[PDB]
């Protein structure tokens, strides 16, 4: 999908994953959000479009997304210990990637 | 999977690719190989335990399968468009990527 | 996904059948609509939040994407047939059926 | 599939969740049945090849699947809970939507 | 799914590679035999419900499967090379397998 | 994938299981394994590439992964179950199965 998909992807079930009541809700939108951050880890973003894709700044968008894959997993693992509460905590505190890669990149 | 399994799927995969005799054959490996890669970008090899995620040469070994999985996906398109020459004579080309990272992080 | 992705969905699948080189391509944009029209035939629009499920209107709706998946699919049977160009013209035909809905209930 | 395919389906289901044993079976057995119901809702039934896709039996026929596929998620929301029990007896109750279908067209 | 199940799989998608017009529907239908011959390998069948699992009609039925399944994908290899004809007379020739198991154990 | 690489994929899952802390784990990881093992059933390993289909090693061969899956599917029953110590117990008790093919195949 377009890199502006992946990121509805992500916030739609972030929103999820808040109003969740179970577990198996909770997997099921990270899983959602693992595929969309690996949809997007590849992407060119706009305001990067005239840079060389070894530029720091294209480094710098991967390890982003490097960043927020890993939150994502550990949230998940969390999910699969039926931490349903900690997980949530977890995904809460993904968003500073979200907001860091945004301030710079968006 | 383990990174070492990745890397089994993408040694075979290229093989498949050599020998194949149609383009659905083509399309079926690269297709698995991007899966791999794609499984493989966010791992840690043994070389690098001891390095900060940031450490350059994180960044240099996420490049290096960002710059595969680029490779992988012009080799498939080559294949839908039923260039099957094109396409293995690509993915031949995958090869410089391999090699040049094994050099520095096998 | 909400409904509104399953839209952004199918405008972007639909503006990749155009762009298409190839069947390849085309049958996979409308695979990807197809499973996007499944999703939200089902769904409930804001404008129509207050109606009767068996309203004629929550019918009406229903039927314009049984209509759409139809012809989804018809679009798909060309493709499968190796005729790229009438399969984008078809795809070119639905919008019809979507703008006839969205007159109605957007 | 064909629709006396999805039927094999959602009755053989049907019957696994009444002797399920355990909340992932129900599950399950349950995304088999969203899915087969998602199969048939689009298709036409024998007693109804002579009629317009518009005619109100058709646009019956489709807002039973629509029901049934309602009554489905909201059993598998129980099962995600945990609540075996009540979901099975959720299970049960979608045979009266099943039933009123047939009693038309079948 | 059920043995009888896979069984009317394997039935309707002979018939639609029988009346396929293009090898796209050949390749679709003869992956989804194969993954009901998959299902159905490792099931005992009804006439040999009291039957030591080593019993050579166990072994028996499953070299049936096997064989089965060995046809299957040699069928689909020609529909990959775009070899429409040759794939339908191989899915004929299928029968013969078919009709050797039923003979013995239906 | 080649017969080695199911066997690295049956390898690895064990170990996953062994260390899992959830019941998500087990699944997961025996679900992997059931897929490795169909894969494998079909193969035909090197020290019986001179023997007919028929061969009652063929047949033995076959057999084998036979009793492998059904352990699996066993195993994984448990995991449904909830019950992750027995489950683990039972996957343990599977390498009797691997350890006998093994001696006779490998
Ligand atoms: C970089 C490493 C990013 C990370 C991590 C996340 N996002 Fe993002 N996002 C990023 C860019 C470069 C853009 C602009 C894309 C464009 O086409 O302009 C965005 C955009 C969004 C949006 C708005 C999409 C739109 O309609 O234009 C949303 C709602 C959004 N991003 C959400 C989001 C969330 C919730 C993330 C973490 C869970 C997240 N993004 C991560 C770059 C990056
Ligand atoms: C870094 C960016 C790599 C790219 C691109 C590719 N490979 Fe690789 N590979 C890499 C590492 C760090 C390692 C060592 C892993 C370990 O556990 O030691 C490997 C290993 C292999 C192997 C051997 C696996 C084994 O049995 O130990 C193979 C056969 C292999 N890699 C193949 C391969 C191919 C074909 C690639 C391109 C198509 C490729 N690798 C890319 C790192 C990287
Ligand atoms: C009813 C039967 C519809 C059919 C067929 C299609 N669309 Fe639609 N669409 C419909 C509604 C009720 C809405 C409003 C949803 C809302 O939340 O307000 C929409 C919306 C769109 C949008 C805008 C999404 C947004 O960002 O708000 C787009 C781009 C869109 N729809 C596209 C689209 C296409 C391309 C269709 C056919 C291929 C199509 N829609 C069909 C209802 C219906
Ligand atoms: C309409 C909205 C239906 C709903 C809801 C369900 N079924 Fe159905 N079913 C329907 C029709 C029109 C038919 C006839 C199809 C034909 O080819 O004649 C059927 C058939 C069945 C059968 C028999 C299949 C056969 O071997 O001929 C079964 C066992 C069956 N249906 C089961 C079933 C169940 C369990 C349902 C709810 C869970 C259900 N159906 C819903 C139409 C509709
Ligand atoms: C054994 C190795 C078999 C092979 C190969 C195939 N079939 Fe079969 N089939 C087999 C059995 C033991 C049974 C009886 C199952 C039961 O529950 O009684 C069947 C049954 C069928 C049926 C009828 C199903 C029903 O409604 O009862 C059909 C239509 C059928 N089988 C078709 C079929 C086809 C087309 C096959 C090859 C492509 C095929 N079967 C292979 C055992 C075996
Ligand atoms: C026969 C019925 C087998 C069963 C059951 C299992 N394995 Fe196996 N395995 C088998 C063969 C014939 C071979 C040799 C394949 C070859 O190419 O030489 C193997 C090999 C392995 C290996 C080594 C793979 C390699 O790198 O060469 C491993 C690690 C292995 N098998 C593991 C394994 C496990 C854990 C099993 C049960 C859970 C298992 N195998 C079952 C044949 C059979
Ligand atoms: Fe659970
Ligand atoms: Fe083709
Ligand atoms: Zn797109
Ligand atoms: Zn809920
Ligand atoms: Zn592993
Ligand atoms: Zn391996
Ligand atoms: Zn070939
Ligand atoms: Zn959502
Ligand atoms: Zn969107
Ligand atoms: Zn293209
Ligand atoms: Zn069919
Ligand atoms: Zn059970
Ligand atoms: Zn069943
Ligand atoms: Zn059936
Ligand atoms: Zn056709
Ligand atoms: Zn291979
Ligand atoms: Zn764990």
């Amino acid at each position: 999908a377009e890199l502006e998909e992946n990121m509805h992807t992500l916030n739609d079930n972030l929103k999820h994953i808040e109003k969740a009541d179970n577990a198996a809700e909770v997997k099921d939108a990270l899983t959602k959000m693992q595929a969309a951050a690996q949809d997007a880890w590849s992407a060119t973003p706009p305001k990067l479009e005239d840079k060389s894709p070894d530029s720091p700044e294209m480094s710098d968008f991967r390890s982003g997304f490097w960043e927020l894959i890993g939150q994502i997993n550990a949230a998940l693992h969390l999910a699969k210990q039926c931490k349903v509460k900690e997980a949530q905590a977890a995904a809460e505190q993904l968003k500073t990637t979200c907001n860091a890669c945004h301030q710079k990149y968006r």
